[PDB]
C-alpha cells in the first residue's frame, strides 16, 4: 500500500476487490472516473487494455480486476493454506468469472430478451458452487479450506448479484445460502456493505440489475 | 504427476498447457473425449463445470484451463521471482485470456460476417502485449522478468492461433513477431510443436481458424 481504486461510479468489476479489503481491515482510496472524463481519450489511452479499474500500491499500477484480486491474495494471505489449495481457489475464481462474464453480457447486450432464458440456466450455473462447499467442511466454512481466499469475496459478489437479478435463487441451495449469511455477517464487511460508499454506488453502469 | 490432460481432440484451451509441459520436458497422458463419447453425458456431467479441460495431477483433479496453468506455474517455478512478477504475470495471462475469449466467440459464434471487423480491431488488441514486452529489457527475454512464465506459453499461443487466423498480423509489432520466433526455437518446444501430436490436431472444434 497505499491503495488506490481507479473505476467508474459502479460495484462492477471492483465490488468484490473493495469487500476483500474492508474484509481485511484494510484501507484505500478510490479515485472515480465519470464517462465523460473518459470519453475525453487520455486515460483510456494510458490505460495497459485501454480498460478499467486500474489499481494502485505503491509504485505498482496493476490492471485486470482478478490480477487485483490475486495480487491482494498473496500478498495478504487470501490464497490458500498451501500449493493445493491455491490451484482449488483458482478454480472457484475462474468459474466465478465464467458466469460472471455472462451476467455482464445478459446486463449490458440483451437484458429484456435474455433474461428470463438466462434465469433459466441459472440453477445449472449456481450449482458447482454448492458442490463444492458441501465437499468442503459440510460447507460451514469458506468456499476453500477453513481460511478466507479472494475466491470467496468473489464468488459471494457473484451471488450477491445475482440474488439482486433474481430473488430467491440460492433458496434451492442451503449451503450457498448459509454461505452468504455468514460472510455478510462478518462486522467490518457487514460495515462496509451497509455503508453508503457501496449502497449508493449502482450495480452496473447502464441501471440495470 | 503423473500428469493426465482429458480433452477433446483440438489444440484450443489446451495447447498453452501442452507446450509448457513439452518446454519443461514433463511427460504426460492425452485422454481423448470424442464428441460422441461427450454426447453420452456420463463424463460431461462429473465434471465441476460441465466441461472440458479436466486435468489429473497424481490424487489431485482441476479444471479450467487457466487453473491448470497456474497450477503448472507455481508448481514447476514458471509464476514469477517474487510477488510482483507474479502479478504482472497474471496481468499479462488475463489479457490473454479477455482475447482468447473474443476470439473463440468469433470462431463459434460469426465467423464469416464478423471476421473482417474482428481482424481491423486485431492490432489495437496487440498493442498491449508489444507494450508490456517494449518495457522489460527491449523485449529481449520473456513476457515477464528473465525467466519463463505460464504467461508466455498462453500468449505464445495467442499469437500463434492469430497468425493463423490473420497472417502478418504481427508484421507491425517487432518484440512480438520476435519473441514468437523465439520461443518457437526453443529445442522441446520447437520438436513439440512439429510433432503429429500438436500439427495433427486442429485449432478448433469446429474446422475453422
Ligand atoms: N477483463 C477486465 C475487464 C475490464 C472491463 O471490462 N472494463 C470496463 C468497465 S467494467 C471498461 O473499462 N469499459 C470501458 C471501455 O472499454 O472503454 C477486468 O477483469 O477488469
Ligand atoms: N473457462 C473454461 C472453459 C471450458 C470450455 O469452454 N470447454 C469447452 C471446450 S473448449 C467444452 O467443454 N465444451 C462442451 C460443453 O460445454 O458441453 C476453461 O478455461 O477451461
Amino acid at each position: 500500500p497505499p491503495y488506490t481504486v481507479v473505476y467508474f461510479p459502479v460495484r462492477g468489476r471492483c465490488a468484490a476487490l473493495r469487500m476483500l479489503l474492508a474484509d481485511q481491515g484494510q484501507s484505500w482510496k478510490e479515485e472515480v472516473v465519470t464517462v465523460e472524463t473518459w470519453q475525453e481519450g487520455s486515460l483510456k489511452a494510458s490505460c495497459l487494455y485501454g480498460q478499467l479499474p486500474k489499481f494502485q500500491d505503491g509504485d505498482l499500477t496493476l490492471y485486470q480486476s482478478n490480477t487485483i484480486l490475486r495480487h491482494l491474495g498473496r500478498t495478504l494471505g487470501l490464497y490458500g493454506k498451501d500449493q493445493q489449495e491455491a490451484a482449488l481457489v483458482d478454480m472457484v475464481n475462474d468459474g466465478v468469472e465464467d458466469l460472471r462474464c455472462k451476467y455482464i453480457s445478459l446486463i449490458y447486450t440483451n437484458y429484456e430478451a435474455g433474461k428470463d432464458d438466462y434465469v433459466k440456466a441459472l440453477p445449472g450455473q449456481l450449482k458447482p458452487f454448492e458442490t463444492l462447499l458441501s465437499q468442503n467442511q459440510g460447507g460451514k466454512t469458506f468456499i476453500v479450506g477453513d481460511q478466507a481466499s479472494f475466491a470467496d469475496a468473489n464468488l459471494l459478489d457473484l451471488l450477491l448479484i445475482h440474488e439482486v437479478l433474481a430473488p430467491g435463487c440460492l433458496d434451492a441451495f442451503p449451503l450457498l445460502s448459509a454461505y452468504v449469511g455468514r460472510l455478510s455477517a462478518r462486522p467490518k464487511l457487514k460495515a462496509f456493505l451497509a455503508s453508503p460508499e457501496y449502497v449508493n454506488l449502482p450495480i452496473n453502469g447502464n441501471g440495470k440489475q
